[PDB]
């Protein structure tokens, strides 16, 4: 579930991690600081840093955001797995954030 | 970057770019080793290595870089580092040239 602080990547003030791949453009939400401190701990020397999105108001201006940065998916606690990535789109997300 | 490069495709064309630090970037692998172990880490992104052994294989790679706004690629990039290894598309470009 989505509900609960979200974990992303960040760099300066408003750099997050855009990655290209499945022909668009992807950014990333970790359910867990430790699951997305794994992920970083695999990707060094991109300037990034863990950011938790406690708030409403905050998980909502991340989307805003995404949406400044052309992101229209998010991979969700993306990690060297066996079951099939999970990517949500943004327009969806956008709803979702309403529940919090 | 002398050697044949290994590379990441997935559509024609749409290679892994990252957006970080400054600008756009990619990644260019000199062992085919690395380059698999990345890729090994990286699924659901329908990926693949291929190699680039011409001079020519070389320079359409960093062309298709070029026009997607890409300035820099990582070389040889692997979990536990110091340091990543950075090269200017347009230095690799001139280069192979
Ligand atoms: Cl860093």
């Amino acid at each position: 579930d989505l509900s609960g602080t979200w974990y992303v990547l960040e760099g300066d003030p408003g750099e997050h991690l855009v990655v290209e791949a499945l022909g668009e453009r992807l950014s990333g939400i970790w359910t867990s600081r430790e699951l997305a401190e794994a992920f970083l701990a695999h990707h060094p020397h991109l300037g990034m840093r863990v950011s938790a999105l406690e708030s409403r108001a905050l998980k909502e201006a991340y989307l805003r955001a995404l949406g400044m940065l052309q992101v229209e998916a998010v991979m969700v606690d993306y990690r060297p797995g066996t079951h099939r990535a999970q990517v949500a789109r943004v327009k969806d997300l956008l709803e979702e954030v309403r529940r919090a």
